[PDB]
């Protein structure tokens, strides 16, 4: 609580040893990330099935901290770790209609939930994550 | 914090002294309340401006635990406390079109944010709150 209370007072909330922040504006993937960096954090990194479920239940399209390595169709989290367990929604990732879809969102759609690759210059609400305890 | 882990494994999350649960289905105000009771909780009770802001930032229409006393246009939280500080959206509460709007939702609309009285038999996602720390 000494650690957490200053963050709660700014609208962060706590799930399994991280704090999370949901933005009140949409932004490009890069400027979303810049906000989280400025807060001493980063875009959210999904490390378990439970954290994915927690993410999905906000019923909100959210940028998360996963981005393609160049155009290689391989993926790295913002902390540098490679993608291992994934929650792509059906049919994704797909560089839809031949567009460069290098940044990852969590989608909120009827009959389609999970991650989607999207153009990084499109805008979404975004979720920051700060690990508090190891 | 160890006692939060079973709740976190079910998708609850921690803000200030409470755990919160956002439903994955819509329901009537009364059946929403029944779900929260059977988890040892109740519908959410808004006790401060910070908690209202926390609620508003989910950008979700949610039943919360405020309900009219009969048809008297006075209000009581599900824990029995009378309404004191309030966050009605502009023009609310209003018994819209002469309907009995006895139950309270947090609305997520353009140029209209805050609470709204609504027919209790209508359906919304709902938020449970459980006080964990004294
Ligand atoms: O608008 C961009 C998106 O459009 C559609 O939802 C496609 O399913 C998805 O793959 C694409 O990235
Ligand atoms: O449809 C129910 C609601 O409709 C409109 O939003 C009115 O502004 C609100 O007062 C009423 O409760
Ligand atoms: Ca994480
Ligand atoms: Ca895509
Ligand atoms: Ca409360
Ligand atoms: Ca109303």
């Amino acid at each position: 609580f000494d650690k957490l209370d200053p963050y709660f007072q700014q609208g962060w909330f706590h799930f399994q040893k991280s704090l999370y922040y949901i933005s009140s504006v949409k932004n490009t993937w890069h400027l979303s990330r810049e906000y989280c960096l400025q807060e001493g954090a980063d875009l959210a990194i999904i490390n378990s099935r439970a954290e994915q479920a927690f993410l999905e239940n906000f019923k909100m399209t959210l940028w998360i901290g996963l981005m393609e390595q160049r155009s290689e169709r391989t993926w790295r989290w913002v902390d540098g770790t490679p993608l291992t367990e994934s929650y792509w929604s059906l049919g994704e990732p797909n560089n839809y209609e031949g567009r460069q879809e290098q940044c990852v969102e969590q989608i909120d759609r009827e009959d389609k939930k999970g991650w989607n690759d999207l153009v990084c210059e499109f805008s979404n609400f975004y979720m920051c994550e700060k690990r508090i305890f190891p």
